[PDB]
């Protein structure tokens, strides 16, 4: 398995350490003009300033690029920062972008409000439907962006399927693939081009780093991304990398409780009089599963549930012990939400309609509390 | 009026659990008391946090420290020097727009305006903004902002950044001063007219090269505003842990200054009178064109400055033989760096605009520390006169 | 009932600021409202703090994760294992008193107890506690404190604390237990009898090997009270930073317990019918000499134990040619150690008291991680067969 | 002669994979190339480490640059000047032999000579120190040690450390002096005779209120080892994050500490001549009773000191209206502190010690910053001059 890879990655130790150190510098000194000098053109081994590249960061980036099986990584200030770069380092004016409808708000917002002022045509479209794909489709179309199970409905889309479509027309094909880790989903083993992650979440899994991380199948795509990062500036900083890199090391280990715990608390939910409908991808009945089964070798814990009222949702999440009320996932502890007043305020309401969030809806983030804890913590806030 | 050390030393907030150090928030999230409570939060309602991407306490403290200097309606502080500059920039310029920019500028920045800007559709021109007639001459109806950096890294080049500021203020443009080299002891942008002041913390700020970071400041409570709203969708973030040192070093930042400014204008001098230096490029000096505009605009100097050896082979050879002196890029630094602007911090810069900045292989750039400055002289001194 | 997975990951207490995770109090000092409000706090009188030695909220946070497993009145945390042990002995023990320890112990406990103590008038008897009545024949009228290790470092021998205990409570003993071994998830000393509950922290706590910490826990808050004076004399402090990294270490202590002891079981096993094995000491072995007791008094078991090569010459050659476990000194970590006792942490006990410990140059000690452990077989396996 | 300055800016030992910064080892163990590297580590032979507990590369560091300006032949770093005091005493002394030590002593160092030491077997009498005459009568056969903190805690108290080392150095006792009020750039007990200097490092080495940790320096390398020796079983570590924060710290202190003593001894002159003032115990005052001796063994004064009220409630007033000025324990931070001995830092201290001590509730005790002098000085003649 992924976890003895993870804490036995590659490289040298540093003077011996068992534990990576943390290179909290700014810049490196060179041994002569000489060398310097060939640092900046590429040449030699080692470091120049953080900016360009950072042992410890770059040890995380290596801990990602190998699970992931890409040729190169690249660590950022935030998922936002990665999903920036992993666009905006390839879209230019004159250029068109398909983006799955559904999406966490701030990529929305990205997509919506800034794109469009840098010349940058786009389409939020119902990606779970191949052909509506294939008909959105422009003699000027480089990209598509999807996120797989989405934020926050979990829609699924077919990652195989929309790859062949953008390899045979010539676009590039990005995946969010925050929502089920790199454990589960593996994006560039499905075709993609560049898959990425809001480290923040699961990756980390302790709730005290925002990160993002981008992993690209190409050399000169993982190099493009990197060039824009040094120009735009969203650095993982050292510090947030010795972390990432420490909670990374029981990440396939959480994954696999944060599964069974979600799918759990998802069946408890479904067979629950007060619950109208549960939308979780590892259910039999929701309508993404056969797909989400074949391309995912797992699930995360986070899933959408619809309450009967605003004020059962509003009673249900006002009243649990256990679970907390906050924005965010993937934590180790479970997190809960109300995507249309909190992550989907600010989304347009006529993209909302087409993502179908309503204040009815409730997003949990199942953690890796004893599952019987939790599920007792939401049976008394629903009955009592 | 109190002292600039004592404002860094006793800044607005409230203390928390009644810590004397102000604690770092190493969070993602936030805990909301209600569904209302969070719904507020939002909508901007009411007094908390919501995530550390929309704004964190640690992070926020430090963003206060450096609107009091420069005398700013907010700050927002980025993961390094350039994401302010991208989100400075990009927050407000789209398709369609002009941007006048020094033609001598931080290399990376040359790399944003010259490359990424243009594929976004907005016109660049790269202008010698130290003679305000070539800004004049270069404006158009489409022009929404004039970016400089004053004095220029790395050649010291100054700009009138009052007289350019009038021009911006009478057509509509924003002026954005990159204030790095010079910290906002010694300059304040939005004193001169500047719409926007921004640093590399990562230099002077900080001061004690371990950290990269980024601040930016408006004049304008709803252009911070923009700002962190392209902040929050770009992602360039200061690190709790980062805004903690950042903060931490800026707690020294007026008395450093001090002794930096003292220093520098020392080495300068020696360097000038030297045999082997053929030109000293310090704003400082009075044999320096500028000098009366940067003595006016400014209320002190850097450290960090250029000059010119007889030939690349005796700027190595100095380069090479130093003792004290560290060769290394950045700068700002509590000890001394140095190094070679033509193969290093300006390699990656469009032959063109190399030559039109004045970049040649004889040049060194050296950035003084606090060091006694005896020390440093003797150390230069001693590789001047090698065998 | 909350299980403890549960209980960890929902420490008591008010958020700060509303923050999800803990700030870390990076500060020395903290400011007073009033002199009235200073002076009260300096009393024990209201709440709050004053200067982080005295007490700091993210290593108060840490305290109470740990106090809350071991079933304590309180918990103190310190700089190291060493700090959690002298703290726990010298806050009680005086000139004229006399200790009995085990006679196996850590390699610095031993140079604690052998060179420290006496030169401070105790005197100390290290005598072997597996067997209860050797307790008993040692004790004198002077006798305050035993110290136990259960499994010892590092050859896993057991000692019988609830028996132990029964005799320190009828006899005006404290009863002090190093449980570093085992990890509080299956060992609760305070539960059998014992009045101190220790660890390093450097270990399975934190996990992660990447910080140095120690932990003490008493029944009575009186004893608590007096460790935490002795802390504020000797000043062995856990600092906030490393407060942080035990406390996020210590999330997934549950979780990570239960594969280290899987994990360390299936290598033992594998080890005890390997034909380059002479033995191998894992308490939970059916042919352990304590397995009986350790099964009763523990909940599982930690997965740091010996074994026994058949030269000087095998032993090397077995650790210098394993390419996932990693030669060196410490335990509990996520990813698998090994190491040479008799020339590393052990090294420096006197021939005396190594004899009696059976420590000798074909004894290694390994430290299972939580990688598959079928990597960890194989990388053995093909070590053995050179 | 190099200067502080510029020793402290550049340590000596190797960079860690070229970093500039030195890099924090938050790690325990270390890995061993063979058993035979490993087994040699621990003989002491070979260049290497082993595990935090024994050494550290960053609190390594650290340790070097201490004993750089001490003078040592070697320095440990520990979790508190608790820990350094300790270490620095417990180390050598055992049952049967007797201790000197100082009467005027911070808190937790009466603690731990009259509460803890006792129950050792160890012998210890509390004098006044700055008679020599005092020190010679209370000298037994057994004596081996004696320990001064001089200016003493809180009340400024001189002890001739010269005088009393040529005592020690006659009978063969060890000197201890904790400089911990002075800071090594101008009290430097090495070179007056002591054999070990040591300090609480959370006062003004690191400087930023920051972190808590000791320092002990040794004249010996016997000394220094044993020193060691005893940290190893005692557990007071110094953890590679502080080391990292102090050695941050530590690169301004020569220039926090020449604006520490100016602001010093302008506020000490200041209230010395305000009718409210009773009386100011800085031994820069030339009313200070063994100023003398203090102008004549330390190269300049920290900024901690105390002064007398006309009472309680005067006092009070003053402490509790500042605006600059933080209430709170501890010092020698780069902000200004202010503090009630009597009933914050020396509360525990028994009745007898106190009377000794010389502390009523009258005395105030300010630990003055690096902000500007005329902000502090306005401060508290405000609150001085409160209806
Ligand atoms: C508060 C944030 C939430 N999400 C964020 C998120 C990001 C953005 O990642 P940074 O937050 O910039 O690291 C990217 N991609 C996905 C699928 C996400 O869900 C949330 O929903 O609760
Ligand atoms: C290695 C870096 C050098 N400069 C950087 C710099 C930045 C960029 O700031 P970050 O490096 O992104 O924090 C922005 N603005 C100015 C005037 C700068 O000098 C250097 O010159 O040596
Ligand atoms: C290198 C250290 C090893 N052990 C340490 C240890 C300590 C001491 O704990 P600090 O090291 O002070 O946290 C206390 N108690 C026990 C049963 C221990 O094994 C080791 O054996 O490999
Ligand atoms: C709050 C602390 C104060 N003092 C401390 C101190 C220590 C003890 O050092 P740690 O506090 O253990 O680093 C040792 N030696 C001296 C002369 C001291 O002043 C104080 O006075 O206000």
């Amino acid at each position: 398995d992924i976890t003895t890879t993870l804490l036995h990655p590659k490289g040298d130790h540093v003077l011996h350490s068992h534990a990576y150190p943390i290179f909290q510098t700014s810049t490196f000194c060179f041994d002569s003009t000489q060398q310097g000098a060939d640092l900046f053109m590429g040449k030699g081994e080692g470091h120049i300033y953080s900016r360009l590249g950072n042992p410890t960061v770059e040890q995380f980036e290596e801990m990602v690029c190998s699970i992931e099986g890409a040729a190169g990584s690249a660590a950022f200030g935030s998922g936002m920062g990665a999903i920036s770069s992993s666009t905006l380092a390839f879209l230019q004016k004159g250029d068109h972008l398909i983006a799955g409808d559904t999406l966490y708000g701030c990529t929305v917002s990205l997509f919506t409000h800034w794109l469009p002022r840098f010349g940058i045509e786009v389409d939020l479209i119902d990606t779970s439907d191949v052909e509506k794909v294939k008909a959105a489709w422009k003699p000027n179309t480089k990209m598509v962006y999807l996120e797989s199970p989405a934020n926050p409905t979990c829609k699924v889309s077919d990652i195989k399927g929309i790859a062949v479509v953008c390899h045979e027309r010539g676009a590039r094909l990005v995946v969010d693939a925050t929502f089920t880790s790199p454990c589960f989903l593996k994006p560039l083993e499905l075709g993609a081009d560049i898959a990425l992650h809001s480290v923040s979440k699961y990756i980390n899994g302790h709730g005290d780093v925002i990160g993002g991380v981008s992993s690209a199948k190409t050399a000169e795509d993982i190099a493009t991304i990197k060039f824009y990062r040094k120009d735009a500036g969203s650095l993982m900083a050292p510090m947030d990398a010795f972390l990432c890199a420490r909670g990374m090391k029981t990440l396939p280990i959480r994954m696999q409780i944060h599964m069974e715990n979600g799918l759990k608390v998802a069946k408890f939910l479904e067979q629950h009089e007060k619950i109208v409908k549960v939308n979780h991808p590892g259910l039999e009945s929701f309508p993404g599963h056969d797909i989400a089964k074949k391309q995912m070798t797992g699930y995360g814990s986070t899933f959408l549930f619809e309450m009967k009222s605003f004020e059962a949702a509003k009673k249900l999440m006002e009243h649990l012990k256990v679970c907390t009320l906050a924005v965010s996932l993937g934590c180790v502890d479970t997190l809960i939400e109300h995507p249309a007043s909190m992550t989907h305020a600010a989304v347009p309401e006529n993209i909302m309609r087409k993502q179908g969030i309503t204040p009815e809806l409730v997003r949990i983030s199942v953690g890796i509390e004893n599952v019987d804890d939790i599920i007792a913590d939401l049976k008394q806030a629903l009955e009592l």
